[PDB]
């Protein structure tokens, strides 16, 4: 397919969207590498005939393993989706410091670091993608969010300061921002409202297609800006919210 | 990706629109694309489609393009509003009859067409448009006013109309190309390495990368998509 | 009187945030000069102590005499406030070419050409500023209302590009993108809450809070800032 | 005048913009608190009439300790402008991840923290102003200032999230996004003249004193109805491409 024989990493795929995207690759011929704190991510990798490694982000050195344990596993690295990303509740008024500064370094510094650390294989090939999972709540933002919205606001910079920096490496660098997708994580957030049926009513109002998305949906976007035919288009930020962002 | 479905590409004969029309019919698509230059009958040839001369200035040609393609095709699935003009110099040069052309050829004939061709989807249960705006339609130039207007009206014209279509299920995207090697580039520049490093890829963009990003957005693989402006611009708005 | 003995101009100040734009020049110490289609700009020039002339941006002629006999009233031109528009309700689907173009007319052509003119008479000055009151509708769009998101879409890269072609003549443009303001024309489409609601501060804006923006963009105070869009929205294109 | 009696924090106002700032504010007749790691802040202070604190922004206790006794020291706090900022040279592929760190805690982290700090503070006068100073390298990148254009870029959405929770305090926030500055700094890293100057359409560098004149625009009532707003002061830089 796209990306027949092609090396593949992808963070955060254990289940929601990553899990779509690690799919996806594999479904275009790629050798996928994912990695996740959630051992379900096993599964996924041997449904998928990829391959799955334990991994906390936060951890610098885990980021370097993860890399490194992929690269050899797979025997090259074409692609990076950086995937994985938390969020820790409350505005700045309430939100502490330790857990603000983990929510910085798992959504905008781990992004940072692997994309290097994955840049550097990618060499040996002759160049490659990046893509970065950040969201519309990276261009704007939502009561009780901070760090979601800080750290998503600044890789959506980074990946353009990554797009300039990598381009003479022939590796292109692009984003996707999705609107509300339709992933444990936002089912669990629905479920959990005081009041299921009207948030998720509400929520899928936001978008002009009246509906939430599909991870899937979000993963073809991923596989097309990471693939040959978005050859011309890096710095980019695409917006894959349904019409989110057109209207208030 | 588009086998059998219904496709209008304007300002087809050349250029973009040429790159956008064969990589439609390359997927199986039945295109019809127009224009004012007689060499869009052999890219209509070339690929198996159909040709229409018209002059989009016009809205009664407009009005019969949509009218004929529709007949000649059977139906219609995709819209590309490619065709535009400019009209060299600032707000202090540019006379007005230039000006209300440039507009009405690069902002009411996408908006115009749009119309005419959402009421022959409606008979397929939706489809997509895909307007070609420009990065020069998000940032301005030195003495292209007339274009810069036109091309940013279209941007947010491309949010009206993903608004106002999403109930017929109708999917409004726009691409924004930057520097790419078409024939009106590769005229006005009849400089190279300027234009060239205005990119991060350091290269002027290919006509069928900017139809690939085109045919993407107009395909089911974008269905969470619309009311989106996707840059093709080998990363020049990422920096300064 | 921060703009004392200066010549300002301000398209529909008849009412609205036009009217308010007119009012705090005039405090200032300003000579204003407003137009409006409308006969009551008189009353507000009287007020204000300032010069009305009932003018019809629509036609290019009355836009042409406009400047002329305004800068003859005043002595001077040294701000020109592009704040007069209209809109035409209706998606791409219902909305009629002739009204389209209409307002393409006077919220996109008319401002291009009143900074021209403008900017001829800035010259005598040394320079001077323009303030395009575009919206948060040129930046984003609503349903059925495709003619005033395309102008004002227009307009506001109409701005970037002014302020290109004109800093050469030292003369600065930037634009504010007002979010909901009280104004009659407002009020008048609401005959509330849900429109409050699309801003932070929770409440509309005053006509006042507009003009205080407008002040701030065509006084020296901003003198490093040009091609500039400033939302006046209490905070709604700060969130969903 | 515009600032009157009003109590007025400004982080790294030893130079540079922050200095011009501190002294628009002064000049509205407001009670500055500046702080700022450098020693030479003090005469700033002392030549407008304002207060000094010598603080580390890269600490926490620090940062908390500043807001107290700038506070105590001022009576009241109505007004924080976060300016202070540090770069770390290099791309992804070169930054030294501690350096990485230390510019998003001073340059992201530390104006969350103070702008919390202060807002608690200026509850106690029913609402005020923050302003964050930006830069267009948030909204854009350039080669090889990943932590910077990362930081700023984080700073540019945190500005939007201040806004949206600090409403109902009564306090608006918005930023500033500065383009090619005439600071000291700037003047000494600087052809190199004319291609940063060209860089705007009113081909110049921007003075201090100019961004400091956009600050106070947005840290005063005549923008009673502006928040959560990015307002570039970058002489059209953003405007164009070519
Ligand atoms: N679902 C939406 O509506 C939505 C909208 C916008 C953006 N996004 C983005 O899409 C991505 C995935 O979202 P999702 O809904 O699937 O969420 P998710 O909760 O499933 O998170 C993604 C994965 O990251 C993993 N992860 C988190 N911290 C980790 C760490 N330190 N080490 C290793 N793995 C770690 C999680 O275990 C999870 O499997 C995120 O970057 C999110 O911000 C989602
Ligand atoms: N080439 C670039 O670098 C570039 C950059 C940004 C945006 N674009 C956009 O891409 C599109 C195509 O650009 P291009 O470089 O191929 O230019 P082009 O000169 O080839 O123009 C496109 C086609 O439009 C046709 N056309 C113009 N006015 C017409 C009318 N009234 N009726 C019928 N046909 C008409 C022309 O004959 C031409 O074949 C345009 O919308 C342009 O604004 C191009
Ligand atoms: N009120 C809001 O909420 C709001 C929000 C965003 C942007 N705006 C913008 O602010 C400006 C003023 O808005 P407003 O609410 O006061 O509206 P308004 O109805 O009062 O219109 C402004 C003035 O323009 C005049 N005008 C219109 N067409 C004219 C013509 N051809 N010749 C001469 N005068 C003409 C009108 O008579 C009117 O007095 C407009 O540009 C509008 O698009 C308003
Ligand atoms: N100069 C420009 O061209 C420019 C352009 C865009 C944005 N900006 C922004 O304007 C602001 C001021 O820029 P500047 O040019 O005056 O730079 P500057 O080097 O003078 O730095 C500002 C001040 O911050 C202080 N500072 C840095 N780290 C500190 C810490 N940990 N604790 C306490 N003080 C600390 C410095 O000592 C200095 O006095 C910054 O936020 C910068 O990012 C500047």
């Amino acid at each position: 397919g796209l990306f027949a024989g092609k090396g593949v990493l992808v963070t955060g795929g254990a289940r929601g969207i990553g899990r779509a995207i690690a799919q996806a690759f594999a479904r275009e011929g790629a050798l996928v590498a994912l990695c996740d704190l959630r051992p379900e991510g096993k599964e996924v990798a041997e449904a998928i005939g990829g391959a799955f490694f334990q991994v906390d982000l936060e951890d610098e050195r885990e980021r370097v393993r993860f890399v490194e344990e992929a690269a050899y596993a797979l025997g090259r690295v074409d692609v990076l989706v950086n995937n994985a990303a938390i969020a820790a509740p409350g505005s700045a008024l309430t939100v502490r410091l330790p857990e603000w500064r983990r929510v910085l370094e798992v959504n905008l510094t781990a992004p940072m670091h692997l994309s290097a650390l994955a840049a550097r294989e990618m060499r040996k090939v002759g160049g490659g993608a990046i893509v970065n999972v950040a969201s519309v709540q990276g261009l704007f933002a939502e009561q009780e969010n901070a760090a979601y919205n800080a750290s998503k606001g600044g890789l959506v910079n980074l990946t353009r300061s990554l797009a300039l920096d990598l381009a003479p490496l022939r590796i292109r660098v692009n984003a996707v921002a999705p609107g509300a997708i339709a992933t444990e994580a936002v089912l669990e957030a629905i479920a959990l409202s005081p009041d299921p049926e009207r948030t998720r009513r509400d929520w899928e109002d936001l978008h002009a297609l009246r509906r939430l998305g599909k991870p899937e949906e979000v993963a073809e976007a991923v596989l097309f800006l990471a693939s040959e035919k978005a050859s011309f288009i890096t710095g980019a930020i695409l917006p894959v919210d349904g019409g989110m962002t057109a209207s208030f």
